[PDB]
């Protein structure tokens, strides 16, 4: 009776604060997760305790074999599926353009854009009216580098956030027919362990003098736009983008 | 001064590539045509410029993989030993299609081509034009899509993908080497009569689509060579990080 929310990259920072969200907004949570089991655990469990239902499935978006088995999984726990959450995503060391050879583009590729293909995929097979299913949404995280380029950080990263950027554009249009909507979310600067991972975890801190609201974000904020483009409130929207970003 | 500026332009043998080329052999520059699979038709190209009375040197790579990349800059070094241009202009595209029917080996395809090569590429030229690694500085003109825009839905949204991340590359890019004496720009081509439709499996694709283009026709390879070339002179001096679109109104 739940709706069920696939959220990818669950186990931390704004995957996580979404899946908590979500399951306080009555949805059934399937919370994938790679290399972080017992983060995605530990959420699980806090949302089952509470009387909630979620699911912790382990697969690597970028890898076709898990995305088919992360959807069996949920078909076989749910037996259906409502929305998508494409916010599974990585970046590498802060680097120049010159520096960024073929095997970086193509880890940064997969995870970020590959992963969000294949996840939609999955998820038009299953809402589609087409395929038996009731229609529901789909929510792409996206990210303010697409429009601001990343210069001296990650042109490859912003890149694939601009590739994201016109893929929800182009299935916004392509399945609005058979009852999915599409949009997006680009996040600014948020406060998770991102920054951290391509080498800067003081970012937020050296930046927020420039952020017009002059403070970074939290992940809470993010989730709350992408549960309203998920949810019914945001019936016609499809093939937009809300920008949470304090102004950057 | 006598000497030639020296320009790349990867898929130089066909189409937009051909075009851009024959046009930059007569506006001062000495052409490096890439080609991957028509040596045949770069070398009649090739002929037809040093005819003309240019310069061209045709170099087979194909713009998705690294080795080939560094080989086909090795081979302008030895050639010319200099660059002041790149036009990114090799791209493909696969059969119409909708996104559930799209697997992950059409996608690592797609992006190789359309995306790798353009960053490939971009980062040897960096290397060569760069002020700090004793250049002179130069531009690199990447090409897009309109369909970065219009997501080609029911078609192709992988290659449009495939073109949002070249539109976001332009602009970071763009800023990176600014300061470097190089600039960054790119042409957004609508509907134009080359192959690329016939590749995708409708060579009648203009013809279906041109009553809705406010021009009211497709374009030419020509007419998007002569937006590449102006992004590439000297009278784009104050221009970088920006777009033309060349698509009649789409
Ligand atoms: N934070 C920001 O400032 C910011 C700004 C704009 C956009 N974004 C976007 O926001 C989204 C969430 O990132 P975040 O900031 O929350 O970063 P994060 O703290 O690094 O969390 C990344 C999440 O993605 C998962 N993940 C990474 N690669 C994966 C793969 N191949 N398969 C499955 N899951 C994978 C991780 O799972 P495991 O840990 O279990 O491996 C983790 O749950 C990403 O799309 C990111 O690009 C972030
Ligand atoms: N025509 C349009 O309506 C249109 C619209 C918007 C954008 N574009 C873009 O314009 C550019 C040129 O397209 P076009 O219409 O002229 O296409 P085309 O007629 O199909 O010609 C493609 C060219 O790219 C080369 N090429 C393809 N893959 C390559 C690779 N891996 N390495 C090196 N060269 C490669 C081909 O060389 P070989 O034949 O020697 O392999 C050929 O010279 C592409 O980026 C395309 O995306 C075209």
């Amino acid at each position: 009776m739940r709706n069920v929310m696939l959220i990818t990259g669950a186990s931390r920072g704004i995957g996580a604060a979404t899946a908590l969200l979500a399951a306080e907004r009555g949805y059934a949570v399937v919370l994938n997760y790679l290399r972080n089991r017992e983060a995605a655990e530990a959420l699980r469990q806090r949302i089952e305790r509470q009387g909630g239902e979620a699911l912790a499935v382990a697969a690597d978006v970028a890898e076709e074999g898990d995305v088919e088995r992360l959807f069996a999984s949920i078909d076989e726990r749910f037996g259906r599926l409502d929305v998508l959450v494409n916010n599974a995503g990585m970046l590498e060391a802060q680097t120049r353009l010159e520096n960024i050879d073929a095997a970086r583009l193509h880890r940064v590729f997969a995870t970020n854009v590959t992963g969000s293909f294949l996840c939609a995929r999955e998820a038009v097979k299953r809402l589609s009216t087409r395929h038996g299913g009731r229609g529901g949404s789909i929510v792409n995280v996206s990210s303010m580098a697409s429009r601001l380029g990343s210069p001296n950080e990650y042109i490859d990263y912003a890149a694939a956030k601009g590739a994201i950027d016109s893929m929800t554009i182009g299935l916004a249009r392509e399945v609005a027919a058979e009852g999915i909507r599409v949009n997006a979310v680009r996040p600014g600067l948020i406060d998770t362990e991102i920054h951290a991972s391509g080498g800067e975890p003081g970012r937020i801190e050296r930046l927020k003098g420039g952020i017009p609201l002059g403070r970074g974000g939290t992940a809470e904020e993010v989730a709350r736009a992408i549960l309203w483009l998920a949810s019914d409130e945001a019936s016609y929207s499809t093939g937009t983008f809300i920008d949470v970003s304090g102004g950057r």
